[PDB]
């Protein structure tokens, strides 16, 4: 009911310039600064820069381009400021499998500060449900263009309630009221100004038309025009302001119609817009400027890494189950599986050229298979990634241990459904022992060549430019891979040991044909099992695969920290 | 300056459910008539059903849940009417990589009658940028969420510039004022209202915010609350009624706050909305019913197309401009061929197992390389080929023959970068003939395997469900190919001739091997040259590969009618 930790913003003197195909001044010198129990409303034309603005003081637009001060607390932005500020953007990135409980439950469950109960984090999920009105579309999903759900002006009550559930003290809305109408604008604005003024908060928003009500809810009031501002003031100092340089309506209208009517050009009685800088300029910016300078200012954190990891994996698998493309994986690598085992049927096991190409197509199968869906895991992510990365609601280690623990379902039964057939359909070495360990070999290559994958993806986050990446590189990883060429050049043999194809097909032909004195009683010295690598030091350079192309994927996703 | 081909819009009694995961009504009852000349504005709260009436009257919305008669001129939605009907949705959908100005201009191109001059195209699509004031932002890209572009009220008036340069008769925008301020949305609204008076024209607007000048500027208005309608009728004989029924403001106030504190319960002085429904459907709904039934209604062919042509396929190579992502390919093709050719550097003429392998492996290369690509073609494309091919903005065949004619330009310099390294280090057959005959044949290897990619991914518009399917197939024809499985059983020696690996690996060890005498002399009468399938009977079925992929990749986008 009372305030929290106070944020103060200053924006002083931003300048944001892009290059054309010179530059051109999206903003010119912008100050001000919004104390904390404010509400500041930027209003502006459709060209303005207020997207730009609020993005800049969000943290979230950084470079090259942006040339000015923007200091919370009088300091800068650091990720531990990112974690109390707010941004809701324009456009609404929202998981489309989910529902709008299922998805404020998730932020409520993620976001609140983790000492309380969860039933307290679940009613205080229902109570921002109930304030911005989202009963009626509640168990509705959230879906896509394709996916129809709710409608577009719950999706945007949604990403305004994915940001309420954090409790912030800085809350920047880019055009929170654009897709409501003119009751929903109204108490969304009265939400807003009761967070600003018993809450004790910042809320910073950019309100595109507001009634005349809705213009009276505001503190203060910056009116951008083309980048430069035309006012900085409260709000009902406007209109007193512009009649001392001259600029009064015609009609009783409304303050918002003719303080942006003033922001294009518009007076419906000749070079009003610069006017109206040169006399924001003169008399009003020192004053702003001179008021701005005197401001001056263990075993819990592995249970909060592991409700984090339940919490986004029930996320993930939420999402599959919308998909029905799991009986159409199993049913066409179970043909392919016939395929095989009907084309090796009269295949003996005195037949070793026979086999072991037998053996090299299943390391072509299996090495090509889970390394070339593992490029779509993190591409296909990348919007909503970046979002709640910049936004600070997980840390990476339970995201990316969810997407590894997400993928070993489906993953390993792929193969041990390929095999069942394959084995018993040739007719490989029988007993148990080498089924099972054939078994474990495939299901070891599978995990080893799907973080290739998964590298080759975080890395080029595309699933278009990495799915040819990953195609030459599992291609060259088949022709150094122990079946192909005979004579091989003296310094070129070293490229074998790379590959992961090379150590499945070899384990897999010292298994079938053990250790080469049970084949040479019945009739191949050099391409069967008499090789160069054990049995012992092929397991342990795919596990070694396995875990440090998994930490490639982790490093290749901490550089987006945008 | 006069009117047009006239369209009078009926829809009788809409009705609109969804399945829960009963029913619940989205519609309920909703019966309005849109003459000539008319301008309706569709007002209501944040749930009502406003845009699935907009969707259901503009042909977008159809199944076994809609349950209404929507009659143009007295019949129903053909695609004849679904060429001078331009609908505007609320989620903007275009180009990331043009320019504001080349969208229009491609627009204006591809819609405006044909029997006109370049100029005058030009000319009308410059003077639809002056109307909505898109000048600042002309040569500025329409960029993505990455790409950062153009603003979101000059993206909202892009898509209202997009169906204003194709001359409609009916022009159903779906909230078009939703990201624009005070001064922008009278001035659209303006244009709409000179576009229905001026004209002749149906314009249909779902308004969410008017201000007091914009209500007055409609002719009829259509006032929603959860699909039951509370109001048809003028705009100024609104406020006339509600005082019949005994709802009058407190305040003197906009009426568009009033009407829409009205559809949601609120009165400001039991049972509101309920007394209202009760009360339009006695006294209003039956005098609008009897006055909607009281109301009675070859050279340049190929020329067309050429131009219709030529406008995608240059649409298409401005947008593969913005990727660099073609030296990284050729750097890794060329790698990868540097590779091949480093392997087999001490094959010989002589060694036909050890070059076999080459040429499988080759065959391998270019079948797994363009179909794994290929799949990326058409599922890139699936939210604006639908919105294009429900607007009626270009015939299939234009838009089929530029994805093909714009693949053929990279996909013949890969081969053909791998096949000048990896013939002459290798070096085989020498001469220009057995090089261009391994030329051709790759490069008619590679346009035969790459349809295959094109017809798997038309057919399963999804990047990620496609990825797998192509998977298989294509390993599937490298195990039927002719380099695997020595004793294969007799009934499955068919299996090879429905695979596109066969032909190739088969033409290039004719083309190697000759015709099995030159070889024989110097020493595989089975597994080279000899045979069953011949050399001119391999080209004939891989150019009806190459035919009949693209004929189903075409039949397959064919479904994608709405
Ligand atoms: N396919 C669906 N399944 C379930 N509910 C739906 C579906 N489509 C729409 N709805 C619900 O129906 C209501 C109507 O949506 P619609 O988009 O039709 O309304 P709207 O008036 O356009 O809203 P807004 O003005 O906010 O855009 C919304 O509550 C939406 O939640
Ligand atoms: N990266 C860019 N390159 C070129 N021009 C840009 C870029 N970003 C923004 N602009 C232009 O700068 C202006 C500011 O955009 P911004 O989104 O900042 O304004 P806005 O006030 O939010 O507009 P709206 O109210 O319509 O959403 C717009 O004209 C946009 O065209
Ligand atoms: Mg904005
Ligand atoms: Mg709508």
């Amino acid at each position: 009911s009372s305030s929290c930790f106070p944020i103060t913003l200053k924006f002083v003197d931003v300048c944001y310039r892009v290059k054309i195909h010179e530059e051109r001044t999206i903003l010119s010198g912008v100050t001000g600064m919004i104390s904390p129990g404010e509400f500041m409303a930027v209003l502006g034309p459709s060209g303005s820069g207020k997207s730009t603005l609020l993005n800049a003081v969000a943290g979230r637009l950084h470079g090259s381009n942006l040339t000015g001060k923007i200091l919370i607390n009088d300091g800068k932005i650091t990720k531990q400021t990112l974690k109390r500020t707010g941004f809701v953007a324009q456009d609404d990135l929202l998981y489309p499998h989910l529902t709008v409980r299922e998805t404020l439950v998730f932020v409520a469950l993620l976001r609140l500060p983790r000492s309380l109960t969860r039933d307290v984090k679940l009613r205080a999920a229902e109570s921002v449900i109930s304030e911005l009105g989202l009963t009626k579309c509640e168990n509705t999903v959230v879906g896509n263009t394709f996916i129809r759900g709710i409608s577009g002006g719950e999706r945007k009550r949604v990403s305004i309630a994915h940001e309420l559930l954090i409790n912030p003290s800085l809350l920047v809305l880019d055009q929170p009221t654009s897709g409501l109408d003119a009751t929903a604008a109204l108490r969304l604005v009265q939400t807003l100004a009761g967070l600003a003024h018993g809450k004790g908060k910042t809320v910073v928003t950019s309100i595109h038309q507001p009634s005349s009500r809705v213009f009276q809810m505001f503190d203060t009031v910056l009116l951008l025009s083309e980048g430069k501002c035309l006012f900085v003031g409260k709000g009902r100092d406007a209109m007193a302001y512009f009649e001392s340089v001259g600029f009064s309506p015609a009609f009783p209208m409304n303050p918002a119609d003719f303080l942006l009517d003033l922001a294009n050009g518009v007076c419906q009685t000749p070079n009003v817009r610069q006017t109206l800088v040169t006399a924001y300029d003169t008399l009003l910016a020192p004053q702003v400027k001179t008021c701005i300078e005197v401001s001056h200012f263990i075993t819990t954190c592995i249970a909060t890494w592991f409700s984090q990891l339940c919490i986004l994996l029930h996320r993930l698998l939420k999402e599959r189950r919308h998909e029905s493309f799991d009986l159409l994986r199993i049913f066409q690598v179970v043909a392919a599986s016939i395929l095989c085992g009907l084309m090796w049927w009269h295949s003996d096991y005195r037949d070793v050229h026979d086999r072991l190409g037998l053996l090299f197509f299943i390391s072509i199968f299996w090495g090509v298979l889970p390394s070339f869906n593992a490029v779509f895991t993190f591409p296909q992510e990348r919007a909503i990634f970046t979002r709640e990365r910049a936004s600070g609601m997980y840390t990476l280690s339970s995201y990316f241990m969810a997407h590894v623990l997400g993928s070993l379902s489906m993953e390993l039964v792929l193969p041990a459904s390929f095999l069942t057939f394959t084995y018993w359909m040739v007719y490989l070495r029988p007993g148990i022992v080498p089924f099972l360990l054939t078994l474990s070999v495939l299901l070891l290559y599978v995990l080893a060549s799907q973080g290739l994958g998964l590298a080759l993806g975080a890395a080029i986050m595309d699933a278009k430019k990495a799915s040819t990446i990953v195609t030459v590189t599992m291609l060259a990883f088949v022709l150094t891979g122990g079946y192909y060429v005979n004579k091989v050049p003296s310094g070129m043999v070293w490229m074998k040991y790379v590959s992961t194809t090379f150590y499945c097909y070899r384990l897999l032909v010292a298994i079938q044909y053990g250790s080469g004195e049970e084949i040479l009683r019945m009739l191949f010295v050099e391409e069967e099992v008499i090789g160069d690598v054990g049995m012992w030091t092929s397991v342990g350079v795919l596990f070694l695969m396995f875990f440090g192309y998994r930490v490639l994927a982790y490093l290749a996703l901490r550089r987006i920290k945008h």
